[PDB]
């Protein structure tokens, strides 16, 4: 009575998850109508079932968000026992506060929408701010890429015992100090004032830029130059969410990165074809395991510091 | 105390409404971030004000819906006294029942999202099903294009007194009989055999007017027009309140035998009127502006029905 | 842990349902106090149980509605695992819109009342408008009489392959075309302007008036005359809900119907005694089966086009 | 800005209230359809108005309750600014606890239905249990008949200074001690042995006044009166705020030894006063009208307590 | 999958309950931060578990209430299957109405807080007013001390067949008549006007003052004098909740009580050390049994008139 | 129409606010019953009024929180038009995430309790995390001490133009870079090795100003000051908006090398300034009073940011 459904035609990650659980993805008719309205029909009974819907990897976020909400709704009114939204990269997470401005908190609205659509549980990876768990009243499991990142560092960078973990911004300090302490190495922080400042020593060390996401990549690219200017041996960037919109791929191809490392929370295949610096960490096992534990009532806490 | 804001790049209807009320549209930045995420910034204080957000006309339904919800949210947490969503064409209204499938009721989800976003009131025109009003617990005013459609028929069709109001499908029966009763004329109905088309009612030697709440790809309305011609209708008109016209619609209309296709201003038509000569629009900005002023003043809105 | 309860002293339908499930109806003290207030007490534990309450067949709708709400409430606060309202004929369904008027949407209020009383699930047959499912946030199963109606037609009307399915009003068009297409026959539509108009051919054919309900029967009786005037061979009327209030029974006894066919969503025994034209389709098996499937997490979709 | 509407055929209390406020009752059609379903139609715009619906006095509790809820709903979706339910006698108030049974708390269900219907405020008189106020999250004003009952006792009973205020049962203890303390007089209590009746307190050679929130079949109050007579009470009175008087109540009172039975105007009594001479009514329309005006004006309503 | 947790360091009652169920109390870090903020961490997984949290016996009610709410919250967002608040003595129960005053109904706010914190079920003993069950929408089990009180009376007071059960106030009448009828004895009632009045005969009989709680004990102490003045042979006081704040212990030591009997809904050990008149009825078995039944879907109604 | 009430025995901030608005504090009895239960009684009618409750300064966080919630509840069921909670230092704000533990989000629970109590609006100062605003669905105005802190630095520190704004931990990075950018000065950060302290950034031969949202036991801030001294900082200041100062805090500060510790008026400091000479307070009553007046009048509150 566990049922996994995928969004749109980006089965990629959701197929890996379903594979790892020994399951076929449930039958869904999932497209757009002529007037661009989202079209969904659940192709099998979900009555009394433990349902998991994995958010599509299309790229048009509002389409994918609506598709997800519509799928949640269809399953809830079709008498699913429980519906869990598996949202590897949480949409609108960077709008999680007003910022001294007359702005929306779109991440709270998104939480409210998921809730009224009928979500009983959220599974996500590396929320932009941990406080977003509090934007819901339903339980959220915020998985970490940290264990898989630590693992990637230790087996891919020889100098890891003498590297510096660097935040590209002021907001990422906690995350980098946390990784630096686990590895027992130094940390540094970049802050943009339209000019960057670096605090911390990177001289004659490998520098690893660590952030939760990379979008247009303006920031990591400038930070990498800054670090080389400060005497870093070579620069890596490791993000969980590889968004890479706009000129990101052009920017990465022209930057001084040894490698840009991301998870597959977002589909990366097409971006990798035009960008050889990108390497992907498969996190499908961490997601599959969290679903399996969720379903069985077993500890998901294991995953926060352990790689399956 | 009153503030009107518009969604994104379409401002034409919103401007017309603001004009009729002696107001400038509120300043707002409505864009998309690099990654396609909707960006909204309310450019002025809305604290203690009666706010009206008029839904955009920028085609991408999900972007327009998210933009609307975000605007509502931003206004509500910025201490607006009241927030009304003015949504001329209600999105997802055709998904208002399961229809024997394991389907979503997307129109109820939309109602729930608008409500949780913080809408206190909905103003809309010709809901696909009048029951959608009950998908909310907040008040909805469902305005009708009918009086204006009635006006247009009497004013533009010379043989209107001996005409037939035709429904493109089985579902639109009540809509056309209402119009046929008002004009004291005949009605007829078309149905697709579940496909061949069947017509019930007399259209021979008389002007046939196809009436429906909306026309999308216009496949139904264009096939219906052929069938009405074969049945000996003098000339065929198509009158829809919501002119979506997506996909092959414009090419289909031009190839069809329509004397005229009449739509309201609920969706922008300017772009489509340029490539389709037989389209005429009824301006409905006065109905909407008048519902906003009357909503704000506590005056009767039923007069407009 | 399935428990069926019945409303008031009209056990009739609910006893048939309980019979078909191999169950006795749960013990309820269910009456009115002296001041006409509804009196309910659940005579056995419902703690952790899957509870089904079938709406009474009394006739005083507000009494029956309140009784149902009170029973739902008593079971919810008595720690029932789930409470399902089995409402064969949904009250106030004809007040499902404003109708250009300053009117209530009583069907939405009724939905809101059921929800706040503690209903987790609704089972009903042939909602007056399918959009009423959207008046709830909880799952609703809207069963169809269509399969049993098609079955009744094919085995009771010899001329069924050459009949016309007729809507008594403009609102019933979809329903009749749907039945006409399945049978592969013609459809027609009556519309009242205080004068009726018929569109569609009924000449020298059996006419079957098909609607969701028959109340005072003014409309079906006038439509039957109209159809005979248009050359119909004989007229049948088949409704799911036989309300038959006011002068309906007198009206049917004086009309030109071959037969008036209804379901037992409403008790019909007393009405049949004073009206020989009425025949009943037993739908207790469709209801019993939907409860059994609901309880077991099995497909209720089977019932929408299949007769058990 | 203020509108008072009445429930169904009983308009007497509602008229008295509307009179005291210089208003006509709002026009509304309150009927039943052929199949017993409650029909309601608000005959005028309530948009932006402060609406008060006064619960009917047409006996059938479930019809009256549904009529009230439907009226509230119709007003709320018709964009009333605020809707207050004025419910002199709160329905289902005696079902306010489980009482060791697998029973409903019907009074909470009623509170929940009123709230979901869209009531913003409740005005009522002498709730069976004062805790019912907490069955809502909306404000409730619970008015008391006590000051008017006190007035009536002093005004109509000559030996009131040496009288005893008697409770018909164990539950009504706090109600009678409150009244006995206010008049500086004795109290006593009756209890049914779980039946024989037991009396605690002195009533010998003094006027006994039975006080309770309500009298329904009047079996308790009539048996209590007999027991009070056997205990040597000079004369026995019965004073209840809510005079339901269902079933054999009227015949029971006439056969009983009551000097007078006093009730308020919370339920219509005119019909019953014709067949029962000893019933007197305290008009409470002024208390209710005054709570409505004060609710509307933001003035103190506690003065009326 | 039953898990019992206790509040603060007053494991006392909760340990007895856990003992009787064959369980160890779940691991909780439960204290105050330096700024007096409540500190909680659930020391084990509660995912998919049936969770019971027993309210602490500290004495600082607002601390204990917040601790409970915080524990409920932590368990709910940690994916507990169900969370039940076991609140032997319900806080703020004496603020269950306005009382002709511009007062809060704090007991309703407390109910609303428990509900929004994530409580699915309440287990309590002898609510100050039964109407407080209606302050919730979730099921409440209001257990009675009555069976254990009747038992205590019959085996500790020889003259029980000829005693008088006395209410210390007007509000306790129903409770005492109920006990008096079961025992088949007389009842009496005290009412404070700043002077007490007694109605009912206590002359040459054992008088038992019965109330739901004893706080400062001003009222029971004055009532006991009054009863002796009226000719009672000896006076007992039996309350379910022994609060005994302020000068209660001094007051009881100086009063004419044969004995003051309370339950262990509140810890009593320290109070008994300074007051020899106090005897305790252990109600841990009634609570343990209600939890066990709750968990198993078995009848809790048994406990309302039966002692396990 | 406006009413300001204060929580319990601390009235100093509340008086200052009421003074600035030309008002007396509303009469309210805020005590504890014998058994430690919070007692509240609203001493006047709040019916139809815009009510502001200013959170107490009586140290016991749970008593103060319950007192606030009870006051809100009493006002809401007493038919206040609107209830705003003015909470200078938001309780449980540090518990705003799970932080890898099976922990509560106590700040969300608090948000939910305030909301269910009946708060319509929150006014607070320097939320520990700005995301706490989204723990509500009601509007929150999050005021900043920053402009006043900026003023104090320029006004009281002579070498401010060549100074360094230092963060006591990793988390406070964004707070100090904001201040360093505004003054056009350097920033630095301290981190505890997970313990030895590490400093990143230049502080040698320049005045170092430790800035944080709050200081509790002051262990972090005092150890940070030592490390800043060892790194050759001329003089060290500590500036916090919320000066909790619990436990050994006062003794720690006196033993530390601080030139001055600056806090706002969000928590009472009078008692602590008597035993700690280096503490200076910025009065923030004008910011709060001004947000209340502007909230009430519908005027811009963003001006104060
Ligand atoms: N999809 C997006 N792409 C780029 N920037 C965004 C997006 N959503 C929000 N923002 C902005 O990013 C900032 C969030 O700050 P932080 O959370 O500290 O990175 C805010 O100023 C937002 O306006
Ligand atoms: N945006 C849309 N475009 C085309 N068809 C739709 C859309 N939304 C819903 N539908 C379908 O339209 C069909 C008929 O709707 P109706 O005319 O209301 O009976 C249903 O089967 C829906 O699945
Ligand atoms: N119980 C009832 N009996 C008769 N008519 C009703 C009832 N409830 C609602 N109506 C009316 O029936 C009409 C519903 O239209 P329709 O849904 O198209 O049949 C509305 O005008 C209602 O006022
Ligand atoms: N309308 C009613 N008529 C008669 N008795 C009722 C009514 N509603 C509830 N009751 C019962 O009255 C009894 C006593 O109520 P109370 O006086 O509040 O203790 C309870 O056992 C209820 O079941
Ligand atoms: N913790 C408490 N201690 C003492 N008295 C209280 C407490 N809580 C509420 N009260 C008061 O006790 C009375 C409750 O009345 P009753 O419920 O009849 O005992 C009210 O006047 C309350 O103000
Ligand atoms: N009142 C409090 N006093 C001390 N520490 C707290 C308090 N509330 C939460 N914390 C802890 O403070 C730590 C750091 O919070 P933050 O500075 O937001 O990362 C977390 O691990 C919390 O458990």
């Amino acid at each position: 009575n566990i049922k996994i459904f995928s969004g749109s035609s980006h089965q990629d990650l959701s197929q890996k998850i379903a594979d790892r659980l020994g399951l076929e993805l449930g039958k869904v008719v999932t497209k757009k109508f002529s007037n661009q309205e989202t079209c969904v029909e659940i192709g099998e009974s979900v009555r009394g079932e433990d349902v998991y819907i994995v958010q599509s990897g299309c790229g048009e976020i509002n389409d994918n968000l609506m598709e997800l909400l519509i799928m949640i709704n269809a399953c809830k009114i079709a008498s699913a026992s429980r519906v869990t939204a598996v949202i590897p990269c949480f949409p609108y997470a960077r709008q999680d506060k007003k910022d001294k401005s007359r702005a929306p908190i779109s991440a709270k609205l998104v939480a409210n929408m998921l809730s009224v659509a009928g979500a009983d549980h959220i599974i996500t990876m590396d929320l932009h701010a941990s406080q977003i768990q509090g934007f819901f009243d339903i339980p959220v499991d915020n998985l970490y890429a940290e264990p898989a990142v630590l693992k990637w560092i230790r087996e891919n960078i020889s100098e890891w015992r003498n590297c510096t973990i660097v935040s590209p911004d002021a907001g990422g300090a906690k995350r980098v100090t946390s990784i630096a302490d686990r590895l027992n190495v130094d940390f540094a922080l970049i802050h943009k004032e339209d000019r960057m400042v670096l605090v911390g020593d990177v001289k004659d060390r490998v520098a690893i830029l660590v952030d939760d996401m990379a979008d247009t990549c303006g920031t990591i690219c400038h930070a990498a130059d800054k670090l080389l200017s400060a005497g870093a041996t070579r620069v890596y960037a490791i993000l969980t969410h590889g968004i890479f919109s706009g000129p990101a791929i052009s920017r990465i191809n022209n930057a001084c990165f040894e490698a840009v490392v991301v998870t597959n929370t977002i589909p990366q295949e097409d971006k990798m074809k035009h960008c050889s610096k990108i390497q992907v960490i498969d996190i499908s096992m961490i997601l599959a395991e969290a679903i399996r534990r969720t379903h069985n009532g077993e500890s998901v806490s294991y995953l926060f510091s352990h790689v399956p």
